[PDB]
């Protein structure tokens, strides 16, 4: 919500290609990845935003973001719905942790 790192994207600016591995762990197994993977990947394309999106794993995913105004909504969106476990964004020292 309101904790989101703002700092980061708009310090950046000029839409910054910023990959996430997010780790994700209701199930402890591809399950969440697959909920999670089909289901926000897929509304990550349906809303039309430009970013690349990922299964990564069993309990990892990722949401690779690029117009540097976005991902930390998503961020929310994350920990609202996959129970809630693990964001990495990319870059040095992330002031939102």
């Amino acid at each position: 919500g309101p904790g989101k790192p703002e700092s980061i994207l708009k310090m950046t600016k000029k839409g910054k290609t910023l990959m996430m591995f997010v780790t994700v762990s209701g199930n402890p197994t591809e399950k969440e990845t697959e909920e999670i993977t089909s289901l926000w990947q897929g509304s990550l394309f349906n809303a039309n935003y430009d970013v690349q999106r990922f299964i990564v794993g069993s309990d990892r995913a990722i949401f690779m973001l690029r117009d540097g105004s976005y991902a930390w909504e998503i961020k929310d969106f994350l920990v609202s719905q996959d129970r809630c476990a693990e964001v990495t964004l990319e870059g040095q020292m992330y002031p939102g942790k």
